[PDB]
């Protein structure tokens, strides 16, 4: 069937990985022939209680893309009355909100309209992590058997977490976690790896792992000087915005990735709202 | 159609047959989608004033009908008149909400041949409030006419109420049932005009006094602000809808709000099927179509 | 094959006469023949980072009266990382910001996404320009020979800078500087016209001038930019009234690129000489002249 129909994706771990393959399939034929009327006849809200210029915009273009039309806001009553009327009017709920939960609230009071989490917040960004899984892909060929590393502040990066547990669920890659010791990993993601034959380890510089990474993943502040030994195949990566932790010097070097990754912000987030509100596979 | 070109900015610039044609344009669309009616429209959605409410139903109803949406959501030597007399260059219709009773007619003198839809959904002229209520009773209840209607809460100042009442005492056979604070009663001069057309109505003090003969129970909120906390205190609890009160309703019976609610009506309400509130946001939808494809399209489908 | 197809248009002088006339022709062809399907598929930014409701609401007419879609804020992380992240989004993008330097800023981080500037900086406004050119050559029939006066704050009044300069471009005009003193037409301007040898005169009221002009554009004198002692330099002379158009051609315009305050009595709006609400309404043909030639290269109407 269509796995996707008329689900609500409020988290990542709500997707199997045949989802994941299947969203990251309909993101690269929608990439190579675009479907621009696909969704011609639907109305998507964007409701943004919280605001972020950057996730809005590529939600919406994804939906235009697609054809879909879009009503929303930026910026009282009960949170489940406000969905309670919303749902009556569109056809599925791009939503975004501070308090995290507020997405699976709206579940419970959406009926037959899905909901889709554009929030930051811990439980999920799905969509977020499918760009990022979906760059990984489209740049190195594959999920399996990659060597990835994350550099930053990685206790509280949720996209590195998010994106690890992804990672996990396919074979034989191996990953180097380098942060100051004050915000490790946290072990339960470790653990996570442990229970499984997934290699990783620590690090204190990026100089250490350089040679051998596939995809580098940032949140000490990367110059394009340190990519002297990289790969030629090596993408930095960034969910964005960046502030220092990335030189300006790096923009020009083949191995910068991250505003070509935000870009495949679109494919992801097009393959999700097609998958969801389209029964056929006529991609 | 008889509405083509027209501006919409109260429910009494509908004659009857206007006002049926509305209602049973509502009825077509919510049918029979027309998804492509204004494929070519532009539509300005001007909310000088903010209501997410409002303006997230009235632009659906926009690209329901195809039509394009530019616009603002709130908010210099600038001028109501001058920028009507812009704005109206740029776009087919002007749906428009405005802090200021009047400014939508004042509007409709600058317009030109653009339509002006006054999109408020509380003052003295709500008139897209009122379509909603209106078509929500008839679609289910079957019917305007020789209705049970009780309306409840703060009735001096419930203005959906005051147009809801007027709209149906243009009917036949309506009795009507006001449950209100004593200092929040029914104008006086729209009771004087329910004896003035011989409508039968009385008054009551709390939903359990009606409940087994209403076939529409619309609720509202009573404000603390509105009354002396003495008497507040003393007559919250009997303006609260709850599901326990419903154990007489008639089958047919459905609870409306105009909405934003607070605590008049309780959330195990929500579960009961009388609860039909945020149906009735939904033919917000449809009535705001029908009014859009009224006025923009000559020939009907 | 176009010659503006993916430029940025930053500033109006990137512009030669050729190209103002090119686009000109192209916003008289899309007037006459409405072509609501030629930017179908695309999708388009509509960046206000400082709000303007004017200009974002008939530049997205635009957008939509050509089938595209738009996605933008009106607002009020760098802006190079903004830049390069939403142009990897959108086909093109429509800027206002409020640095001078921001939207050439952009195109340098922009990629092959066209940068249209929407600002009321310096030199830093074409579409503005482009519509007073175009409404200028759509009631005078030409651009060439006419006599254009320009009227209040010529110091600061950057849309007059633009179009002197922009009607300078072609051959015979004759300007008439009526401004206060301390509000005059800046030196460099005056200097650039004798370089062309371009003949322009000051005068002290609009009634010198009334009799020979084509064009009379309207300005603003905001007193608060003068000394007190020079308030009284500002009293009737600069404020047009219906009374004032006894004498003037029938060919005459009045524009003014709005806001008005007083300086256009409202009875001016009933004479035929009143012309800044077509001039506002053809903004959308210019606007939609220059997204047409910059995002499709083989333009065939």
């Amino acid at each position: 069937a269509n796995p996707l129909y008329q689900k609500h994706i409020i988290s990542i771990n709500d997707l199997s990985r045949d989802d994941l393959n299947l969203v990251l399939a309909t993101a690269a034929k929608l990439k190579a022939n675009p479907q621009p009327e696909l969704l011609k006849h639907k109305v998507i809200a964007s409701c943004f209680f919280e605001a972020s210029t950057r996730t809005r915009l590529s939600f919406e273009t994804s939906m235009h893309r697609l054809g879909a039309s879009v009503v929303g806001f930026s910026d009282g009553e009960t949170l489940a009355d406000t969905i309670s009327v919303i749902s009556t009017y569109v056809d599925a709920i791009v939503m975004r909100h501070p308090q995290e939960g507020a997405a699976r609230l709206a579940t419970e009071f959406s009926g037959n309209v899905p909901v889709l989490n554009a929030a930051d917040a811990s439980n999920q960004h799905p969509t977020q992590t499918l760009l990022d899984l979906f760059t990984i892909q489209e740049t190195q060929g594959r999920l399996d058997n990659l060597h990835v590393a994350m550099v930053g502040d990685l206790k509280y990066g949720r996209t590195v977490h998010s994106l690890t547990q992804a990672l996990a669920k396919f074979d034989g890659n191996r990953f180097y976690f380098i942060a100051p010791d004050a915000l490790a990993m946290p072990q339960y993601i470790l653990d996570m790896l442990d229970e499984k034959g997934i290699a990783w380890s620590l690090h204190s510089s990026i100089e250490e792992v350089m040679a051998e990474v596939d995809i580098l993943y940032m949140t000490f502040v990367l110059r394009a000087s340190d990519l002297h030994n990289a790969k030629a195949n090596m993408k930095v990566l960034h969910p964005l915005p960046r502030v220092d932790e990335i030189a300006t010097d790096v923009d020009k070097t083949p191995h910068a990735w991250y505003f070509q990754q935000a870009g495949n912000g679109i494919f992801a987030r097009q393959a999700l709202l097609a998958l969801v509100l389209n029964r056929d596979l006529v991609l």
